[PDB]
């Protein structure tokens, strides 16, 4: 991470855009009110080796919503883990149990930098599909539905369900109306990793379209949920696996082979992130305000975003950044060169990675206007 | 399982000695006041990778002692870990990839039962060295010095450092001194499993005397440090890795090494547990009090060890008992044969595993009558 650099820079005026979590209009981090009045447990046993049960459940329950037959009919295993992080390695870990021949993993072909390790350390190799177009700086649709067509019948094949890191770029429902069909017609193996629900857009119901639409039209469905950004506990390491079957026979050995795999590397989860949310979705009022605080971070997320394209347009930039109000959550692919980033940080002391990824989360009010003018310096 | 069927059990008066965890007096969970009086910190944002610095830094000089000197010179490389467990996994996960032939591991003949697994998760069949005597309920040190001076050079020897789990036997310092030569002289590698620093007999230089007496003696040292029962932090999942190395260059090389097995695994640690440690241990008041806690603890366990034996006369077994106060630590070996364990669940509704052990953690003034009363009964 570049923290460090920006963090020894003497200059009066500089800008970090590479952090990687959220933060206020005041560039403070931001706990938010409904944890704050959480209830914790009072006693700090283990949780069981698959997690605290009440928070499964609620997990399930957000992730899939209140008429998935899957969950009725309880064929879904599901376990408490390590933030979305364990979840993809834990997830990754059983592929074998029910996936023949799992030795490859299909990802975008721009996307997340810890997925390649987390699938090796799994015995898959991470190998790329068209996604991310670097003219547009937008979504390859038709290159994306060709590549998942010509992949081997049965692959897994690793989407991120929105607000899509390091981009931004987000298929419609639309897109994704055609990617699932193209997903259940090859008999792939969808694997989601939905870090962001809720948070990307501020409706958890659309959000998790992906995962929702999927369930119901392949034999079995993956999906890594993270609760670091959409309830600020980053650090507790708060997440859920979960993995649908053909029956609640089925789900219960896959939920032991969980157990296997999870005893051995770190015996049982952090109890702190699981008692908060367990917590929130159990009390009406506790989760109607979690939805309120959900709308204010990524409603403030959006609007930076559009206030950079109209101070960009103010400056009087003749270029196109539409891309950056298209793309969606804390993650922009700006589309500004390897070049034009070393001079933002040697000339404006702005700070972001080389491949023009922006953390917008580092943008406020208070500096906006001077990334605006920097950006439209560099680019000119 | 079997907290299922005794929780699940109908009768009255009941015992559960099958539990894993620190119980006080009136058998409650117990968390210490020094933990309740710690300051937590207030951003929830990631911890570094190898975890929070300042927790580790502590960690270290609880482990080896303020003046170590591999210490002063910087030549151990750290990380915070889940638990003692994450830093046995990653230790394994370490070793097997940098030692040439490294697909084994021996351990004591009679174990801590996910150290097995845990170690063949890296790659690495744990096998035994003679250690438990079950005539005596008590130690083999000529066995295990023999088994340890045949194993092959360069061996990975697994060691307790205190409050052996199962059994409670534990090797005396005179004895530890015998042990130490033989993996010096025969250039094994030790890997210390210290789950109970300080929570053993209530001294903390006194229970991390294997790990300071090898630090000296050998090119390289690993210890596996669990933070849960001597905090009672353990669903915080709170623990350290430490491995000693020839200078500082290879230290902070190793620590790189670290970064790469934790970050495909989990990211980074969790906060919480981190933030009670480092909190306790920077203040003197916490400090004080969580070592006169820690006293009290480990008090507690003796006395109820020595309690047993002493109603056991009153009740008028003749025979021999002394294991039991020469044992160390929450697990004894009681010696009681599958028969007596199966007749002391179906009659008294006591519950063991059927191997005899006890965890005397579930002993206090309200039950320990009694189980000496039923524990006659079943053997007399
Ligand atoms: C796409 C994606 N997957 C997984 C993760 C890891 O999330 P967690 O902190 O819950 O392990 C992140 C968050 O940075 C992410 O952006
Ligand atoms: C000997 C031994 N090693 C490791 C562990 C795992 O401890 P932790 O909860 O810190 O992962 C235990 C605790 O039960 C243990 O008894």
């Amino acid at each position: 991470g570049l923290g460090q650099d920006f963090r020894m820079d003497p200059a009066k005026r500089k800008v970090n855009l590479s952090i990687g979590v959220y933060r206020d209009d005041a560039d403070q981090p931001f706990v938010l009110e409904c944890v704050k009045q959480a209830t914790l447990g009072t006693n700090m046993d283990y949780a069981p080796v698959t997690g605290i049960a009440s928070f499964v459940e609620e997990a399930q329950k957000l992730c899939f919503g209140p008429t998935c037959a899957a969950l009725r009919d309880g064929r879904i295993a599901s376990c408490q883990t390590l933030g979305g992080t364990g979840a993809l390695r834990i997830g990754g870990d059983l592929l074998n149990r029910f996936v023949a021949n799992c030795n490859r993993i299909y990802g975008p072909d721009v996307g997340y930098p810890n997925h390649e390790s987390i699938f090796a350390k799994a015995g898959m190799e991470l190998t790329p599909y068209s996604y991310y177009d670097p003219a547009t700086k937008g979504l390859n649709l038709a290159g994306m539905l060709e590549c998942l067509d010509k992949a081997p019948e049965g692959s897994v094949i690793l989407v991120h369900a929105c607000a899509h890191n390091p981009t931004g770029v987000d298929p419609t429902h639309d897109d994704w109306r055609q990617v699932c069909d193209v997903i259940k017609r090859r008999n792939h193996i969808p694997f989601v990793d939905m870090a962001y629900q809720g948070f990307a857009t501020g409706q958890l119901d659309y959000d998790a379209f992906v995962p929702r639409h999927l369930v119901d039209m392949v034999p079995n469905l993956i999906v890594a949920q993270s609760f670091s950004a959409n309830f600020g506990l980053y650090g507790h390491r708060c997440g859920a696996l979960h993995i649908s079957t053909a029956s609640a026979e089925e789900a219960k050995r896959l939920v032991s082979q969980l157990a296997l795999l999870i005893r051995p590397m770190y015996s049982n989860p952090p109890l702190y992130g699981a008692w908060v949310v367990s917590s929130i979705l159990k009390d009406p009022q506790l989760t109607a305000l979690w939805k309120k605080e959900l709308k204010q971070m990524s409603s403030r997320i959006a609007e930076v975003r559009k206030r950079l394209v109209s101070e960009l347009k103010a400056c009087g930039s003749v270029h196109d950044w539409s891309h950056i109000e298209r793309q969606v959550g804390m993650m922009a692919y700006t589309g500004l060169t390897r070049e034009q980033v070393e001079l933002l940080r040697s000339e404006y002391h702005i700070y972001m990675t080389l491949n023009g990824r922006a953390a917008v989360s580092g943008l406020n009010s208070t500096n906006v206007e001077y990334v605006s003018q920097a950006i439209h310096n560099v680019t000119k």
